[PDB]
């Protein structure tokens, strides 16, 4: 349990650092720097707007971007769903 | 499980209090009354334009509305799966 | 898990006829017939657009509309749970 | 679950070879190739924008596409939680 919110933690900012060094330059306003990427990758994991209003823009200049984001949905939304459960396990 | 919906109504009140007395005079359409407010925090909860819709918006005038919103999001999305669980189990 | 998709289609079918008599006439797009009317509460329990897409643009003409949409998710989502959670368990 | 998976990918390959065919030459932005219909169709299963972004302009031309693409929604989405909760059982 709290090492599953150990890794969600390490994953989720190994990935702003990683986004804001690869489309930083070309969507300051969602990757400009480590905080506006933190964000965006928070609202990617609750699938808001993510491929509409994220990931299908950023394709426009970053053809293969979703080798970034489509690895990272299946990553931290199975994360999150194990944490939840762990939770809700460990408190029955 | 009743208790679980009475930690979810208060938690719910409480933030739709706490939203219109901090973005209703600025976002009068999510915010401007107490109902307005429960409408755009329920509409949040289902993670329906949360960002792009609400509070991408809303951070353009208050940068720090995140401290608000994600805190809101992660703590009724679990209580609700919690609750939701809780009605299967029983 | 029979009866659950049972009660879930019915459900279904009796939004469908109160919608389609309710927004039919000012939103014919969304709720024009029917068919239209079944398609859209479908999308609307998938959780998708159902506040800016939907309900907002409904409730300038009906401003009690959430009265009907509110309750109609709480219960379609709960029920699809149950259903999805209903045959995973009888699979076991 | 290994088979749970399995079957999901022979289904979205199938589903996106489909696809292609139906709507490629119409909306060939979302399904023109077999790499662009299986971003979309997996877009489609996290069930962002699917009607609104895609399926009602879709339906403008063809129709009768949700009976494509609803079953498709029931089918995946059904998969992936059969599949997800496979992984946390193990
Ligand atoms: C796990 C999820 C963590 C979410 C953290 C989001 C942090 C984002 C943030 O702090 N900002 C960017 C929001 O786009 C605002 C600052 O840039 C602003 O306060 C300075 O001004
Ligand atoms: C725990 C979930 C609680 C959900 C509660 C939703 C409350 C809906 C708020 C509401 O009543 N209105 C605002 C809709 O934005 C409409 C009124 O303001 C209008 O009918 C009279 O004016
Ligand atoms: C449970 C979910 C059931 C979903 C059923 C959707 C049926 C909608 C539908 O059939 N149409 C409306 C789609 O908006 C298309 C027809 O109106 C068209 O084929 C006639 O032309
Ligand atoms: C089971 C989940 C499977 C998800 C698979 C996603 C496939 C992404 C498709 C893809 O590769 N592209 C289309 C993106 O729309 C980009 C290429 O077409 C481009 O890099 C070369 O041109
Ligand atoms: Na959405
Ligand atoms: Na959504
Ligand atoms: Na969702
Ligand atoms: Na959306």
């Amino acid at each position: 349990v709290g090492s599953v919110a150990a890794l969600l933690t390490v994953v989720f900012y190994i990935a702003a650092v990683m986004a804001t060094n690869l489309y930083g330059a070309t969507f300051p306003e969602w990757f400009g720097d480590l905080s506006k990427s933190l964000y965006t990758l928070f609202q990617v994991m609750t699938l808001e707007s993510w491929s509409m209003g994220i990931v299908r823009p950023v394709m426009n200049v970053h053809p293969n971007a979703w080798v970034f984001f489509i690895p990272f949905i299946m990553l931290t939304t199975f994360t999150v769903l194990n944490l939840f459960i762990g939770i809700i396990v460990d408190a029955m």
